């Protein structure tokens, strides 16, 4: 029934309905200045490598964003530790590297507009985009 429908259909298009359940959870969250991966993050994380290993023909960008004071060039290269910590872990869930990729926006595409530290924590995250 519903989100637990489609075990009738081929494999491939069980993996869309998949994605789409990925969807709904594929942001990691950070503390300022951390790029470290929270245990709270480790079982979606897994869902996500899971599918991944499943698929081998999807791939998989890790855009890592920041709000942190300093420069936008610091931002940017938070932004690429945090997108890489999350490459690094599901890499070591058995993802083969060449399924995911990193970008890093920095401040340059936030989720949560203003200039105050709950808008601040809603933009220091790492997105999965398939």
């Amino acid at each position: 029934n519903a989100t637990e429908n489609g075990s009738n259909l081929s494999s491939e298009e069980q993996a869309r309905l998949q994605m789409q359940e990925l969807q709904k959870n594929n942001i990691v969250y950070f503390g300022f200045d951390k790029y470290d991966i929270g245990s709270d993050f480790a079982q979606m994380l897994d869902a996500h490598a899971a599918f991944l290993r499943s698929n081998p023909s999807d791939k998989v960008v890790v855009e890592g964003h920041a709000d942190e004071r300093g420069t936008p060039e610091y931002n940017i290269a938070l932004g690429e530790r945090r997108a890489s910590a999350v490459k690094m872990y599901l890499q070591g869930k058995g993802v083969s590297a060449d399924q995911i990729s990193i970008v890093s926006y920095g401040k340059e595409k936030p989720a949560v507009l203003g200039h105050d530290e709950a808008a601040f924590a809603k933009n220091r995250r790492a997105v999965l985009v398939y």
